[PDB]
């Protein structure tokens, strides 16, 4: 009638009533917690542009991944597993990648990514990226991670707030570039103040399991790690 309007009808595909099922519990369940930082990849994207002379592309998720998996390496206590009461420390890196498609948003996992080299990375998430494609993967390669990782940078939402997947206590939701500036090089020097993209990586964290400190220390290594990849190494 005319108040009310006619609609569409949608029916609710299982694959997505299951998300939306795990999504409300967490939501009923977890306490989320947000964090935000941004860092440096300028001198990290110069480093990209001498990795293309190889004939393996790769991009920056690749070392958002392999610095979460060098931050949770040296930082454990920030990759557990929340089953039921206690926290279940994993000193295994399961990365999950969220790739977004037509079908919706997959998350394939990573097995041991903490082990693996940068090259095969990028060769691991084109591989994840074709299987999540033409929709071979089963289910289990989308399950069982340690933790998530998600760049909507890709495409815009400055800030994002996510929603953590159980059982996971972190996910990880990247930004644009900023021109953030850094100042006058010389301390004495004429050098105009200086606009640099800055990537922004947010924090995604359960209040109950994750230490406000262990996250703080987890983006700030982060940041750190990612001020060089040396570091990362």
């Amino acid at each position: 009638p005319n108040a009310v309007g006619t609609f569409t009808e949608i029916p609710a595909s299982n694959i997505r009533r299951v998300i939306a099922k795990r999504l409300t519990e967490s939501k009923s369940t977890v306490p989320h917690a947000y964090a935000t930082a941004d860092c440096d990849l300028g001198a990290v994207l110069k480093v990209r542009q001498d990795l293309v002379k190889d004939d393996i592309k790769v991009s920056v998720n690749d070392f958002i991944i392999k610095a979460a998996a060098v931050t949770l390496k040296q930082m454990p206590d920030v990759n557990v597993s929340w089953d039921g009461e206690g926290p279940k420390q994993l000193p295994f890196i399961d990365i999950s990648v969220a790739v977004a498609t037509d079908k919706g948003l997959l998350t394939p996992i990573i097995k041991d990514a903490a082990a693996k080299g940068i090259q095969e990375i990028a060769d691991s998430v084109k591989a994840l990226s074709k299987k999540a494609r033409d929709g071979k993967l089963l289910p289990e390669e989308y399950q069982g991670g340690s933790f998530s990782i998600s760049n909507l940078g890709m495409f815009g939402i400055d800030e994002f707030t996510a929603v953590i997947n159980p059982p996971q206590a972190c996910i990880l939701a990247v930004g644009r570039f900023r021109p953030v500036l850094k100042l006058t090089e010389d301390e004495e020097g004429n050098a105009k103040l200086q606009q640099r993209q800055l990537i922004t990586v947010t924090m995604s964290s359960d209040s109950r399991v994750v230490d406000d400190e262990l996250a703080t220390r987890f983006l700030k290594s982060f940041k750190a790690n990612l001020e060089n990849p040396i570091r990362l190494a």
